[PDB]
């Protein structure tokens, strides 16, 4: 198992030595490093589970990771830096430049508390920027989500100092040419035409980092649900009823009644929907402008049909971005 190999003390490629446990996901855990070879230097190191599925993928990050890497080789538009990999007991490992905490860890460790708005300005600007150098690589990450969302620098007393992140996990990120798996993202951050099997694109990422953008607002998701039409009649809830043209085109015909959803609002589910699930503009704790201003950026990442949801080239020159400029 990889418990055995990934304790405090163990040395991995006759280098890398193990002091801390950063975080764990599906596919292994995330290990400090102290680099011998390299003057000490602290490293990260993702372990990947020996299985097939998480294997597949690392390989696939590795290569989608020398691509970003070369191509932005001042990490300009903040991918993380690989450093190299190798194998360890039959686990692949890759190691990374040392980032500070993820996004998702910084909320939760802090009891769910919103990130104040200047910092959000901040993130968002910069999510946006560096998932663009991906979508202009012909490349989809395809999970975004504030785990792989990670501050830079342990610049934090927890309240934050400087909020600058970079974007991690490179190994569900699929190119325009390649195959398209059917099922991408992590549920609460999925787009509907995944959801609906209508063809995927960049345009999914927008849709996530809307997601994102409401979660670091809010300290919780407005998709709290575990089900695809549960997870839909919440987007109705939200955002309106879904266009006619998407309904048409879905496989999945068995969700809709006459282009509506097939579903009982007065059933226990439907009152839980109707409950957690309101307009999306009914969730903004200001009516201050700035906030306003966020809130018609994350209506236009959250616009249903994909090919007329706003770009993240676009997206940068929203006015919520003002502020920076
Ligand atoms: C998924 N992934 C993570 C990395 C990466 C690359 C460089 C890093 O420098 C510090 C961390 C790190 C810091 C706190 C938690 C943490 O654990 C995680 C993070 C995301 C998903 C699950 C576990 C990792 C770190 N993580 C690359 N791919």
């Amino acid at each position: 198992s990889m418990h055995l190999i990934c304790q405090s003390g163990d040395v991995l490629s006759a280098r890398y030595e193990i002091v801390d446990t950063l975080g764990e996901g599906a596919f292994g855990k995330v290990v400090e490093c102290i680099d011998h070879k390299a003057g000490g230097r602290h490293v990260a190191v993702k372990i990947v589970k020996n299985v097939d599925r998480y294997c597949e993928a690392a390989r696939s990050e590795i290569q989608v990771l020398e691509h970003l890497n070369t191509t932005d080789p001042n990490s300009t538009f903040r991918c993380v830096q690989m450093l190299e990999w190798f194998e360890h007991h039959g686990h692949i490992c890759i190691v990374f430049e040392l980032l500070g905490l993820s996004t998702y860890d910084f909320i939760k460790e802090n009891g769910f508390l919103p990130f104040r708005l200047d910092h959000i300005r901040k993130m968002a600007y910069q999510i946006c920027k560096s998932v663009n150098f991906l979508h202009s690589n012909k490349l989809t990450h395809t999970d975004l989500k504030p785990e792989n969302i990670l501050f830079v620098q342990s610049d934090y007393t927890r309240t934050l100092i400087n909020p600058d992140i970079k974007v991690v996990d490179f190994g569900s990120a699929t190119y325009d040419d390649e195959h398209h798996s059917t099922l991408v993202s992590t549920r609460h951050y999925r787009a509907p035409e995944v959801i609906l099997a209508l063809g995927w694109s960049q345009p999914c990422d927008v849709w996530s980092i809307g997601c994102i953008l409401i979660e670091y607002y809010l300290g919780f998701t407005v998709f709290p649900t575990h089900d695809s039409k549960e997870h839909l009649a919440m987007m109705e809830r939200i955002l309106g009823p879904l266009p006619k043209h998407m309904i048409q085109k879905t496989r999945k015909r068995k969700y809709f009644h006459h282009d509506r959803l097939d579903w009982d609002e007065h059933s226990s589910a439907g009152r839980y929907v109707s409950r957690a699930c309101k307009p999306l503009k009914e969730f903004m704790l200001s009516q201050d402008v700035e906030h306003e201003r966020l809130f018609d950026l994350i209506q236009k990442m959250l616009e249903y049909d994909p090919a007329k949801r706003i770009t993240l080239r676009e997206a940068l020159k929203h006015p919520f971005f003002d502020l920076l400029k």
